[PDB]
């Protein structure tokens, strides 16, 4: 099955998931000079005061911090979106070295990592139905650069030792995702897809302009995770990012001037 190695990596995904070559794939390069300021975009509304984290899971491609999405606790609204999108999980993509790891790029620049806060449109009733719809998901993407530590990330990095291998999970309650946000909510937006199989074309992407800073030590601990299961030959979980895909007939809009 699919992964990030030579033999099962992004260049192979199209054979099981033909939509890999579709018309609205993600990630993309954000060309800052071509993205047009759209004065009709609203401020995003990130309402995470009542967020309820439950568990952290190594799923063999990344680790997901999962939320209680059984009612409207943590939601994303506004910006390019109509309606209410419930936070279900967040995860990251990162590199083997600081010079690569993000999925989106900004004028071809790759960041050390990228955080994805994944939300589903509650008008579809459940996540499985939402991913079948062109406006089913909203993913808030946040770049990570290496510099100063991010205090709000430390609880995540401290639990990684306990979910080293694929299929391990740990209790992860009372985590506040507001501690992973940058100061500004200025963003770019475009229609796209999940960036892992099944690559469904169901996502309104909202990518924040301001990266967060994390420390070298913090990102080093991401790279000690394993793609493999317990007792299997060790394959460090690094470079779990899909490269930029063709923009095709899409426009990336800026919320800021
Ligand atoms: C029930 C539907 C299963 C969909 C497969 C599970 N995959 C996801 O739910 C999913 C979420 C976010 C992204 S991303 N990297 O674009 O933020 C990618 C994949
Ligand atoms: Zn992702």
């Amino acid at each position: 099955h699919w992964g990030y190695g030579k033999h099962n990596g992004p260049e192979h995904w199209h054979k099981d998931f033909p939509i890999a070559k579709g018309e609205r794939q993600s990630p993309v390069d954000i060309d800052t000079h071509t993205a047009k300021y759209d004065p009709s975009l609203k401020p995003l509304s990130v309402s995470y005061d009542q967020a309820t984290s439950l568990r952290i899971l190594n799923n063999g491609h990344a680790f997901n911090v999962e939320f209680d999405d059984s009612q409207d606790k943590a939601v994303l609204k506004g910006g390019p979106l109509d309606g209410t999108y419930r936070l279900i999980q967040f995860h990251f993509h990162w590199g083997s070295l600081d010079g690569q790891g993000s999925e989106h790029t900004v004028d071809k620049k790759k960041y050390a990592a990228e955080l994805h806060l994944v939300h589903w449109n509650t008008k579809y009733g459940d996540f499985g139905k939402a991913v079948q719809q062109p406006d089913g998901l909203a993913v808030l993407g946040i770049f990570l650069k290496v510099g100063s530590a991010k205090p709000g990330l430390q609880k995540v990095v401290d639990v990684l030792d306990s979910i080293k291998t694929k299929g391990k999970s740990a209790d992860f309650t009372n985590f506040d995702p507001r501690g992973l946000l940058p100061e500004s909510l200025d963003y770019w937006t475009y229609p796209g897809s999940l960036t892992t199989p099944p690559l469904l074309e169901c996502v309104t992407w909202i990518v924040l302009k301001e990266p967060i800073s994390v420390s070298s030590e913090q990102v080093l601990k991401f790279r000690k995770l394993n793609f493999n299961g317990e007792g299997e030959p060790e394959e460090l979980m690094v470079d779990n990012w899909r490269p930029a895909q063709p923009l095709k007939n899409r426009q990336i809009k800026a919320s800021f001037k």
